[PDB]
């Protein structure tokens, strides 16, 4: 309960914010228009981790199956990496799509982009193909899949 910083739920009054993390961690190029787009489409999915009321990450997703969910941004300001936050952020969207039965959920990611491909796999989540030209700088992309139903023994 003590723990410094809490995950709540983003909102258009933290996009300076969020729109400064996404532009000095994410090589593909997103203006703040378009992520308070992103926003609208599945809101309760765009999720913040704030510490003393400064969001120092979040992460954002769709529905792009009735039942399959997909990672559209994801990013931790790099002062405030390995802290453990975008862990909670994860941790988070699994336990909603858990409440709204999404069975799955995929994302694509750079392939030279190994600190994240780590991290997912760190995750469950597994590569299931190699997408050509992807980005927009011409480089490729892992499509990345998991279940989310989870069972120990
Ligand atoms: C779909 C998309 O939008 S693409 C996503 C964009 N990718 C990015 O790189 C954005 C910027 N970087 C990130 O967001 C990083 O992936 C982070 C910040 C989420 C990882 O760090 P944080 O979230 O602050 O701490 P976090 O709890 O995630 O650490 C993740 C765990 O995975 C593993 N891990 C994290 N980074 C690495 C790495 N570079 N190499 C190997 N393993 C790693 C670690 O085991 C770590 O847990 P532990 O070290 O405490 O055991």
């Amino acid at each position: 309960n003590a723990v410094a910083g809490t995950i709540r739920e983003f909102s258009p009054k933290d996009i300076e914010s969020v729109y400064r993390i996404a532009q000095t961690s994410l090589t593909e190029y997103y203006t703040q228009a378009l992520i308070l787009d992103l926003h609208r489409e599945w809101p309760e999915s765009f999720m913040v981790y704030t510490v003393a009321g400064s969001v120092v990450g979040f992460i954002v997703g769709s529905k792009y199956s009735r039942t399959e969910a997909r990672i559209l941004l994801f990013a931790v300001d790099e002062r405030f990496r390995r802290m453990g936050v975008g862990s909670a952020l994860m941790d988070a969207f699994l336990s909603l799509c858990r409440e709204q039965n999404m069975l799955s959920v995929r994302l694509e990611v750079r392939t030279d982009n190994d600190e994240a491909i780590r991290f997912y796999k760190k995750y469950g989540f597994v590569i299931t193909a190699m997408l050509p030209n992807y980005y927009s700088d011409s480089s490729n992309a892992y499509t990345m899949w998991r279940i989310v139903l989870e069972h120990h023994h």
